[PDB]
């Protein structure tokens, strides 16, 4: 299985050894205040060898913002983040549709092709780059708002299923519609089911039991807080029976 943990560039040094210990990929996120720092970096893919996926820059940050000073900078940040991405030898990069939360089914539809149309030269970059570009559900009420930006991509932008956020923040908490989008990457962790806890599978009420064995030959980054030692051998015992 190729199991990965999100930790942020700034706690790398903090997650490093617990990697090694457990013998788990990376996904690191490109903390916005640290994109500039070429030393922290170099010392990454220096002193980490194993398969490695970033996740992009996010926090306020919309391709589709009514202001032009935030959509251009959420371009600057996806660009940079995917040359970062690239020194780094990143095989996948993530990102979030930028929608902001509670939006409507129909305004998050004519969100779909405005957003493909925005992604072109993000798209074009990670080709260039020899990136796989991703993009993760957040707030999006049901999965037919992402089915059209995928579709206008044809293959050539992928999808990162993250349960926890359709169950807190979607309308659609059943993992079933968000499955049929094909998705070559799984954000995992668990939830109460009222906040995004990023807690250890087994912990909270998604039931992965029920939905994930048969994905558990896809890259899977654990999206944990605490030691991620009890998902890793929830997915080990999921994968033997
Ligand atoms: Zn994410
Ligand atoms: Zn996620
Ligand atoms: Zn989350």
């Amino acid at each position: 299985m190729d199991v990965r943990l999100a930790f942020p560039l700034s706690r790398a040094e903090e997650a490093l050894p617990r990697l090694q210990a457990l013998g788990l990929g990376a996904e690191v996120y490109l903390d916005p205040a640290l994109l500039e720092e070429d030393a922290l970096f170099q010392s990454l893919r220096r002193r980490f060898s194993g398969k490695l996926s970033v996740h992009l820059p996010f926090w306020n940050l919309d391709l589709l913002s009514p202001d032009p000073e935030v959509r251009g900078l959420t371009l600057r940040r996806l660009l940079f983040g995917l040359d970062r991405a690239a020194e780094l030898g990143a095989d996948r990069a993530v990102f979030h549709s930028g929608i902001p939360h509670g939006r409507t089914p129909e305004e998050a539809l004519e969100r779909a092709l405005p957003l493909a149309e925005a992604l072109g030269l993000v798209v074009r970059r990670a080709r260039t780059l020899g990136v796989r570009l991703l993009l993760e559900n957040s707030h999006e009420p049901h999965p037919e708002a992402l089915r059209p930006v995928l579709e206008a991509h044809a293959g050539e932008l992928g999808f990162c299923f993250d349960a926890a956020h359709a169950r807190v923040f979607s309308r659609t908490p059943d993992p079933g519609p968000w499955l049929a989008l094909a998705p070559e990457h799984l954000h995992l962790n668990d939830t109460d089911g009222v906040y995004d806890r990023h807690w250890n599978l087994g912990r909270g009420v998604l039931g992965h039991g029920a939905w994930l064995r048969p994905y558990l030959d896809r890259t899977m980054v654990l999206e944990v807080r605490e030691d991620p030692e009890a998902s890793l051998a929830f997915l080990q015992a999921l994968a033997g029976e």
